[PDB]
């Protein structure tokens, strides 16, 4: 009622990752959310200068499914969010998507996808973030594999201070 639900698919899976802006967000759950497709791609056609690389979005697609984790943030938080997810530079858009528990139990959150983008392979560092959020705050094994099985682009340069020390550790 003061909080909201974050459902969280690409870099936001690492706890590490989304405490940098996000200090104050909680573990709340995993989720899949059925009949969507993980891609990734360059919004606008424009390469991310922080990822060198496509990011995380998804699309509808009977049959696919995306697991994430569900984050506990204040609403006070909701409009730094939208501006991290590049919302007013058309980016990505806020969703709404509900979402099922590994016990069945349905969730509702705020989450973000990209409306005009084009598709392309994720950075070796991204993928690694991604992947260290996957294992970390337990996705399935068989969704973990489907991320490790990503091809990544041959990005052999220098990303965020930050985000290196994330990856070394």
């Amino acid at each position: 009622e003061e909080s909201f639900l974050y459902f969280a698919y690409g870099s936001n899976l690492l706890t590490e990752r989304i405490h940098l802006r996000n200090p104050s967000a909680a573990f709340f759950c995993v989720a899949r959310l059925q009949d969507f497709k993980l891609d990734f791609g360059n919004s606008q056609g424009k390469t991310s200068q922080t990822w060198h690389g496509g990011i995380a979005t998804i699309f509808q697609s009977p049959g696919d499914e995306v697991w994430g984790v569900v984050w506990k943030m204040n609403k006070s938080n909701l409009n730094s969010l939208d501006e991290q997810e590049g919302v007013k530079s058309g980016m990505y858009v806020v969703i709404e998507v509900k979402v099922a528990t590994q016990e069945g139990k349905e969730i509702t959150c705020r989450s973000y996808l990209m409306t005009n983008y084009e598709s392309a392979p994720p950075s070796p560092q991204y993928k690694k973030i991604i992947c260290m959020g996957a294992k970390e705050n337990g996705l399935p094994l068989e969704y973990q594999e489907k991320l490790k099985a990503i091809e990544p682009n041959d990005y052999t340069g220098k990303v965020s201070e930050e985000i290196e020390d994330i990856i070394k550790k």
